[PDB]
């Protein structure tokens, strides 16, 4: 049997290796992106050629607002995102709702504002609750004798948000309901044995605060972030659920 | 005389809360959503102990516009009217919260005005608040800034063992733990505190109160608000960032 | 009049805290391990504001047996304590586990010795005292009838709230102050049917000893987020004395942090 | 070919343990304190599996000096099981801190029984863990660089329940809050000489069944994954992974295997 994985913001970096990773262990990929078409592309078709009908592209904002065909709630853009994997396949057994805006809103020095949090609230915490419930209805709406065997979720948290990067107010908080919506999801979802775990970087592909993580004295590669999230979508894995894993290599056990 | 503004102040934890900061002095501006009657009663009777102690502000901290006014200009409103009638604001209580299931297992704008509703008034709400509360003390010249500054986020001591069915709100409760520790560390240099009260089970609507490790009940509102009073008090100035359970021991336990 | 009983009462938040609950009516007994001209100046002041409102008592903690008066167990000498207490005043409604060694234990580079005496001292006065002490206070609570207790039991433990960001060589402290959280909570529970609440408090820079070059310690200090400084005894014992209040009965279980923010800071 | 230590590798969790890494190609010193009889069958089934590719080691963990052959102190036995490791197979890669003893110690509803089980409950799930990392550590920092290994690995076993603690075991308790603080200072200090260290922290495991089914039932029921506790694998796996190089990148964590039981409330 060759399971599904959609992959949001699979474009590049972290997203990107993600793919590579589960795409790796066998799965079909639906790789999710907003602005990198072109590197969306160039991926699949990387995917496609190792092995045929492996890969496909959807692009979506995630953010939480209308767009033109009524108007478009980010709902519906979501459910047609896991809608997009059963559509072609059949199925969607692997959610990694990796996605996410990160920039500044300082509290101390409004078209900004409202855009601001409707953008990092949407790709880090609202679309990745869309998403779930979305994927969670299709698996409810699959007949028991029909259902995969191993469903994971798999949220990207911050393993720094409990020690705030000053003036980025709104992203920590999109992060605290991401955290939030892990252990809600893990315990609602777990009568369907969808496991639903988070995965929190520190410091990884950074483009002298590399000198401060013990561990390497250095930021992470992407594959060493993806292996994670590959491991925690194995059947070894699937005890595990309502769990973030920092890959940090101890910067969150600094202080200044 | 220090100015308090508190959210969903008409009743219950708010009410008490109130109540609380009155009794240590504090000019009290009571915001209120629907609870009008209940909001002038509890300022009729502030003021009739302490002559212009109390004012009452109607507001919806859902996360939408009204009238379009956006909800972070109905925000900076609320602090606006405690300046402009005591010329200060030295206290922020976000206490008003909307709570009901959002199940994700068995409704198209149904969904669209819970999420602003929950989110709204749980988290985006008192993070415009708390902006243009930092906006004010900032824009006042050192020389005339209060000397206790005090913010309070009301959070929830069980929402890391979620309740079933109420993913948003409990979404909402981590993103306003977030703000308070990343709101403490940018409000640090203006001298302004910024903690959490977390209840557990508290004044219950009407068994869950026998699970109680403490006295196998629900607490009453003053057993919250004292907390709130204190953390507001210049004996907690070192305090910052930090959320503080009042739940009796309910955190403690497991199914 | 309420009785409580602080360990390492002597000096610094120890004293503080002594002379905070004093200060709202409480009897309180002090005690001491190698501290004895302070402890005593102390009872000194506070009989002298208020006659027969301290004692002194003097105790190690570490987790070793002590000479007799057979070998002293720290059980034994944990239970004396809290029995010093109901012998001068009848009772003892207040518990403040503060007493503390600290000092480095590195886990990379007449010997013996060190090793096994830094384990029981660390341990014992930061964990196992404190767990012996908790035992012996809720055993004459328990054996107190329902109708002659008292109504406001409060037990707090001094934790350390930036252990979760270890120093650099001190594994063996913060695994005692870990240790301290666990007793905080399983106390909490265990002890609510008697009513007895069991809660910590967690400094981060408090009075922070100058043993350094001036600048180095303008350093430390000036990385703690709110006020850039370490915190007088008072900023932390205040909260130590709001959790013993009845305004704070329905608070258990939890510890609360009085860091002005030290804790959210990263390197 | 790497090597492995695991303490309590005899039987349940700890055998899991090391058969995981020993499937992984490890070579294995299997500790035991009172179950010779398991642990020497486990070492021949593994050097049956690969010749010379297990051994064990006995010693009792507790917070205790033993009697010789001058009395041994705990720290002392820790080093000789760090060194039965360089001894043999001349390298200790991996140390897992398996080994645990658990039972109560109430403070109400009511010797040389306090005193030993203070010393059993902490040395055994803290202090022991403690010294054998202080004799793991100095193995690592007294080899030439040019020749340590390339993925040094020690995982303690805490608890993912500990936070909701059990009524009537506060040592227990506590000895595995020591034991968190002693992963995440570790990792610390050990950071620089790229010895990772890490938690995991079963929830219900292979749960005892002294009771009857009804409440044994009831107990497992309370799990919100399966609604029954995990077999021996699904803890093993996750120590194994940690254990790998893939896993390079993460130090000074503890995960959960619990199948969300920590998420609950009463
Ligand atoms: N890298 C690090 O040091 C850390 C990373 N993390 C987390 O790990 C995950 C991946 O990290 P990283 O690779 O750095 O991520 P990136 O910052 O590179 O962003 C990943 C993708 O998110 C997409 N995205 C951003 N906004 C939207 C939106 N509004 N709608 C739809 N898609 C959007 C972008 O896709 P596109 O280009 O197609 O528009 C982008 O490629 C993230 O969730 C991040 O929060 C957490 C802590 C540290
Ligand atoms: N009580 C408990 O057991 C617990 C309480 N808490 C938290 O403590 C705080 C107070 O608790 P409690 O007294 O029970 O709170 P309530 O549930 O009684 O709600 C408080 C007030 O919030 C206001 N409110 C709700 N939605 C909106 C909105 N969209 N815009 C503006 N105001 C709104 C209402 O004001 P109005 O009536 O005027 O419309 C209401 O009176 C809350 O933040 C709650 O989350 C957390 C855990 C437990
Ligand atoms: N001050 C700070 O920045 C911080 C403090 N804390 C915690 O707060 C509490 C008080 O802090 P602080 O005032 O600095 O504490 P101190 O370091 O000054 O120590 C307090 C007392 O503990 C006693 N003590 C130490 N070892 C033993 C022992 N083996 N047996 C009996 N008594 C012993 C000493 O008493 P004597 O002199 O009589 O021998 C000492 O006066 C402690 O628990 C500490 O861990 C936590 C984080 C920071
Ligand atoms: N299983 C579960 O549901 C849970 C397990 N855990 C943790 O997981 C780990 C393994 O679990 P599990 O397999 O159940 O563990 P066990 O309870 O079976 O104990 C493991 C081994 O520890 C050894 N041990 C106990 N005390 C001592 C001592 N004083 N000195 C030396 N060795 C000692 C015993 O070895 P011997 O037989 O040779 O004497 C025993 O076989 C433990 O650390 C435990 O705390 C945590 C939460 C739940």
């Amino acid at each position: 049997t060759v399971p599904v994985a959609l992959v949001t913001g699979a474009a590049k970096r972290l997203g990107r290796s993600i793919a590579e990773g589960l795409h790796a262990e066998g799965y079909a990929v639906c790789l999710h992106y907003h602005r990198s078409a072109a590197e969306a592309n160039a991926l699949s078709a990387t995917l496609n050629a190792r092995r045929p009908n492996s890969a496909i592209t959807v692009q979506a904002d995630l953010s939480n607002v209308a767009t033109a065909p009524a108007p478009v709630t980010l709902f519906t853009r979501c459910a047609e995102l896991v809608a997009a994997c059963y559509t072609h396949w059949g199925r969607c057994d692997v959610l990694v709702n990796n996605a996410s805006s990160f920039y500044p809103t300082p509290l101390l020095r409004r078209e900004a504002m409202e855009t601001a949090t409707a953008d990092l609230f949407g790709s880090n915490a609202i679309a990745p609750y869309f998403l779930i419930k979305a994927f969670a209805h299709r698996v409810a709406g699959t007949p028991a004798k029909h259902r995969g065997t191993n469903y994971s979720i798999i949220n990207m948290v911050d393993a720094m948000t409990n020690q705030p990067l000053l003036g980025y107010t709104i992203y920590t908080m999109a992060k605290g309901a991401l955290e939030g919506l892990t252990r809600s999801a893990a315990l609602e979802l777990a009568p369907l044995q969808i496991r639903v775990n988070g995965v929190g970087p520190g410091l990884s592909v950074l483009v002298g605060h590399r000198s401060k993580v013990p561990l390497y004295q250095r930021d992470s590669s992407a594959a060493e972030v993806s292996d994670v999230v590959i491991f925690l979508c194995s059947s070894k894995a699937k005890y595990i659920t309502g769990t973030c894993v920092k890959v940090d290599g101890g910067y969150s056990l600094t202080r200044a």
